[PDB]
């Protein structure tokens, strides 16, 4: 019913549990999003996805914008109803990706081989009919020298403005949507609070850090959470993009992240990668030709109830669709129940104890 | 419950519909059975197999002999554990198989780069737990002459019998599982009934028609049917290996043909071709990019009743998995949808008006 209301049920130290309500559904908070890379998550049915435990799911823009195009897919009738997801989907703002995957950058936006400003994507992200819209930003490279960090930045939060300005224009989107700002100001303290000053004194519903997972390793990375999580509005959610592996979700949520979206999962689900509570394994390695257990011994998934890793390790050793299907679902149902667990032991007052337990384990 | 008991429950000229009850479960026929490559039907879950209306599907034996080995699959339980599927399931030879993708022939077998024999063909489809077992045989190349036809035919009825006997000496396969014969002869009359002949002699469950669908055109196969088919036993299944488009399948069922295999549904479906009641589509062609409906407007499939055309192609176009998937389970339903037709148009006596229909409206 309500457009966007974050209530906290529980709070550890920095961490926090609760849930985000919107229109299309309620999402409970830490929370995983599973990536939909061109209107599909790769290898699942979205009821599969839902199945899994998903509560709302990252639609990339930059993709999408390409083919089938923007304003394609709002006269099929948006994007939930094009790849058949009725719950919330976050949608990115298409600048990430075209400084990874196409460029030229000014004031006014970027121009790549097509410009992409914070108004235009604003508006494709309003014709895809995101739930969840992400301010157009830039996120700085590692390393970067102060002065490239603060003039970056700046062009960020004057982009933030942009953003917010083009969001509240448009009344559909006002009403039904939510608008999340992002903090930039690379590995800078001082850019750090300057940027997030500016985000609040605009005003989101939620606020992303960004400039991280972009190199500087997991110290590094959870040093900077260390200060800049802090700086945000502590009201409203705080998203780490495209972050990450299991060990870095429940280190930043012990720093105050609620909310996450990785590849990984998927990926490395499609490359033999399963996810399991005594690590990851390679289930194309020769140990598992004949091992009749799931792929984790307690994972709740559907796969894990019916098939064995000598299975799905000739599946994916044969190059089987199947396969890919299989390692897919089970990793991203691994993702959601770990969020389960962390939730319940934030709830509980025991996630520092859910930590320390998960990580002996996860690394023995 | 009991072993292999097939009961006719109506006819219409050459015609016939009933059930094949077997331990693991029915098959109605007219039956098509999706195949299973390497222990998986492409792209698709047992569950969703099942849902389409599969009573039995098909495992190749050749790929799964040498990768993970017919021992292997035993020693993890058999194939229907191994891969998820509970119900029956037909094996074929092995033999095909190996004069079209690896070869030394004798009267013994084949040696390819391994020897295939009578006996070890039947010993690998029992390790891998079979339900229904293919004698091996040779597929005569076509064209062939009349003496090149014959000598192979009559190397096939010696196999033939050789795989009766290794078939009777396993005695939980003689309790379990079904033997079925294959009839051989090219295209000549004189040879195709010599054929049936000592297989009747020998005596299995079921008799196949082998040796067709290798290039000699509906047409030519069909003529070869007219002929054939009535010499084989009225009161066994008779099937079909290989075959086909659903014309094909129309036309052979009113020739006396109860079972069918064939790639196309799910070769095509991962090609973009989807089956429909208005023929064959290429969902990758520009006209589907903004084609709200459904594969088929008929069709009672999960893929048409969620899933437009639109979508799909954009799924196909962007090499997505899901593209795959979708389109596979709509062709693999739209075949068990064509084989529910026949089977209760022939049950109301009104399969000649059916086929009629289907095929003015399929070539319209
Ligand atoms: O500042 C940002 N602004 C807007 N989008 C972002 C996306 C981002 N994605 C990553 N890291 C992705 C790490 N992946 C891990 C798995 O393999 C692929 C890379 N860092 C990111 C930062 C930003
Ligand atoms: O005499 C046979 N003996 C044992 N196995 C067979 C398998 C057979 N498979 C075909 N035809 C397959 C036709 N396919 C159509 C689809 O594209 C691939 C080929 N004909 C066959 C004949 C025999
Ligand atoms: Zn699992
Ligand atoms: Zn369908």
């Amino acid at each position: 019913r309500p457009r966007f209301s974050f209530s906290i049920a529980a709070r550890e130290g920095k961490a926090r549990t609760g849930t985000i309500e919107m229109k299309r559904g309620v999402i409970r908070t830490p929370a995983f999003m599973p990536v939909g890379t061109a209107a599909t998550v790769k290898a699942l049915k979205p009821e599969t996805v839902r199945a899994t435990g998903a509560d709302i799911i990252l639609g990339n823009t930059y993709h999408l914008m390409l083919r089938p195009g923007a304003e394609r897919i709002a006269k099929l009738g948006g994007l939930h109803s094009f790849m058949g997801w009725d719950r919330p989907i976050l949608t990115d703002s298409g600048g990430y990706q075209v400084m990874s995957l196409s460029t030229k950058q000014s004031e006014e936006g970027v121009t790549f081989k097509h410009m992409l400003s914070p108004e235009r994507s604003i508006e494709i992200q309003h014709l895809l009919g995101s739930d969840i819209v992400m301010a157009f930003d830039e996120c700085t490279p590692y390393p970067a020298t102060p002065s490239r960090a603060a003039s970056s930045m700046e062009r960020s939060m004057r982009w933030a403005k942009r953003s917010r300005d083009a969001f509240d224009s448009r009344k559909e989107q006002a009403e039904n949507a939510a608008l999340f700002g992002i903090q930039q100001g690379s590995v800078f303290e001082n850019l750090r609070q300057q940027s997030a000053d500016a985000l609040a004194e605009i005003g989101f519903d939620g606020y992303a850090v960004g400039g991280l997972a972009v190199g500087e390793g997991q110290d590094e990375m959870f040093r900077v959470l260390d200060f800049s999580v802090p700086m945000l509005p502590d009201d409203k959610p705080h998203y780490l993009m495209g972050v990450g592996k299991p060990d870095d979700i429940v280190g930043a949520v012990e720093r105050g992240i609620d909310m996450f979206d990785c590849v990984l999962p998927t990926r490395s689900g499609r490359n033999g990668q399963a996810f399991t509570w005594d690590g990851p394994i390679n289930i194309r390695n020769a140990r598992f030709s004949e091992d009749l257990k799931p792929l984790d011994s307690e994972c709740h998934c559907a796969v894990c109830q019916k098939w064995s890793r000598a299975y799905i390790h000739h599946l994916i050793r044969a190059g089987e669709i199947l396969g890919a299907m299989l390692m897919t679902e089970h990793n991203i149902a691994f993702y959601q129940q770990l969020m389960q667990k962390i939730r319940d032991s934030i709830s509980e007052g025991r996630f520092s104890q859910f930590a320390q337990d998960f990580r002996a384990r996860y690394f023995a």
